[PDB]
């Protein structure tokens, strides 16, 4: 019973304002993309169940290019851009309390409830990517080329070890920025090493830096134990620049309705968006749906990558802690 | 004392057969205790003018 | 680190400390506990890691056999907890008293 | 740190710090106090942490 842009649900002036609150509040950003090019956009616009979408390369090269003469002429000409299959996924929820916490917020929430949801897809989105890429990249044979352990009783992750995982793209470098964490390591971290709270530029106040790269703290790390008091550590290391994603959009972004035996009222969002490493393809297998698939099923098996071994960007290593 | 306990939100899914639902969870109590206090000064001219000029 | 989990359901919420001066003695003794300027606007708060903590002597202690000593520093850093103002009537007033000679403030 | 913590509750009241010329001597050779134009304006006066020294 109020001015509750949502309750008088305009849903113009209000959906746009989410979507961007959403894309520069939330981070990454970057690390990954931010505001993919037209491309993404259009075959954004509207598709149907995949597979996914192509999602070129970027470019074209060669090898060779051919002593030109009399004859022999040109050849029109090799590529090796097929593919890369990936997923479209489909999210939404209403809003769990009732008016209570939308108009409890406040007044006039033309921006507050705004900003509410759009931090809410900004963590959904973090979790999505994340136990997306450990589901995949880590478990097949096809992917070994990226990944680092030593890991067996000696080694600290400190200064060395960040060295070889840095470098083994040993043809590419400088496309380091965003580096994934798990607590206890940047502990023993910020303990030995000189790691450097800076506030980077205008503005904003602040975030952790551990060289020349952006660093992205994360809860979710996958942790084993093996006997005698080792710990395993994950910890990505991509900061590849990037990553893609382009939204689209589904019907009715935002739906005002109550209910009427209780006193409740709901809001609703249920917006879509494709996003993926390229990278590697998405096979079909071992899954229901559809779509999308799921979280699990997300993760648990079955993807498949094609280019091999540069341009991928990704890599792991996992180190022992500081014993 | 209220829960609103912010965003909260989560994921589900968008199937053929299903459809969202906010949640509810088991609301208790709330509990609390306003507390009353106040004193006095045992001041002089002490406040007033030994705090200063103005 | 063991007890920054101790948040049920979360970890990177923390925010502050509670403790005793003795740990932090122990603290600025060995590790980094860093001097930081940081919120606006003064100087300054200990910061143990990207965290204020609040410092007073006033805790609990307890006694063990070997006279030995165990401190509790209280770790939440929930973010938050909370307290509304209320009000009563007449903020403060203005009084003087006969025998004794003076003239007392009072707020409640 | 021990002589500085004796007092618990007070911290950040450390300012001046009283000296020998000998212990300074041990000091400058050992730790790192160092000289440091600090204030605006005028040179200047050494220190060894944010402390002014006497």
């Amino acid at each position: 019973a109020y001015t509750k842009i949502s309750d008088v649900i305009v849903p113009e002036l209000f959906n746009p304002y989410v979507i961007n609150t959403t894309t520069q509040l939330s981070a990454f950003f970057q690390s990954g993309i931010a505001a993919t090019d037209d491309e993404l956009n259009a075959l954004a616009k509207k598709a149907g169940g995949g597979s996914t979408l192509n999602m070129p390369y970027w470019n074209d090269l060669d090898g060779d290019s051919q002593v030109l003469n009399d004859t022999d002429d040109l050849v029109p000409q090799k590529i090796n851009a097929g593919q890369d299959k990936a997923v479209l996924i489909l999210r939404g929820n209403a809003w769990s309390s009732h008016d209570l916490a939308a108009t409890l917020s406040g007044s006039d929430p033309m921006q507050a409830i705004g900003s509410r949801v759009a931090a809410y897809w900004a963590r959904e989105m973090q979790k999505i990517v994340f136990a997306e890429l450990a589901g995949v990249f880590s478990n097949d044979d096809m992917k070994d080329n990226k990944l680092d352990i030593s890991g067996t009783a000696d080694g600290i992750y400190s200064a060395e070890t960040f060295v070889d995982a840095s470098y083994k793209l040993g043809d590419h470098e400088s496309l380091l920025t965003a580096i994934g964490m798990h607590s206890a390591t940047m502990a023993s971290a910020v303990k030995q090493d000189l790691i450097e709270f800076v506030k980077d530029s205008q503005s904003g106040i602040r975030f952790p830096t551990y060289m020349n790269k952006r660093v992205i703290v994360d809860d979710s790390m996958p942790v084993e134990t093996l006997e005698d008091g080792t710990k395993v550590f994950t910890s990505y290391l991509f900061g590849a620049g990037a990553l893609g994603y382009a939204e689209g959009q589904p019907e009715v972004p935002t739906e005002t309705a109550r209910n009427a035996l209780g006193s409740q009222d709901i809001l609703i969002n249920r917006k879509h968006f494709v996003l993926h490493p390229r990278g590697v393809k998405f096979t079909e297998n071992a899954m229901a749906g559809t779509t999308p698939t799921d979280e699990e099923l997300a993760n648990g098996a079955n993807w498949q990558r094609v280019y091999d071994p540069k341009k991928i960007r990704i890599v792991q290593f996992k180190h022992r802690l500081q014993a």
